[PDB]
């Protein structure tokens, strides 16, 4: 008869890098300024 | 004859996590200083 | 025979997106104050 089925493929390849982040927030407001 | 041929290979690794984003912008400006 | 080895698996998925950025810096002092 025929034969068995044949063994599997090789992996797939590995998947993109993902996309780069997000922005990080803008930081505090900045100290109050020198007296007058 | 041969087997037919085999089923297809595992999936692929996952890809690598995306570079860190970018730095917030700086804060606004603080408050005036104190009155001389 | 065996029968030919599969196809290639399927692709990897995308990767994580990247970890969000640095909040940003502190702002910068801010005007004199009055003069009184």
């Amino acid at each position: 008869p025929p034969g068995p089925p044949g063994p599997p493929g090789p992996p797939g390849l590995k998947g993109h890098r993902g996309f780069t982040g997000l922005q990080g927030p803008p930081g505090p407001p900045g100290p109050p300024g020198p007296p007058g």
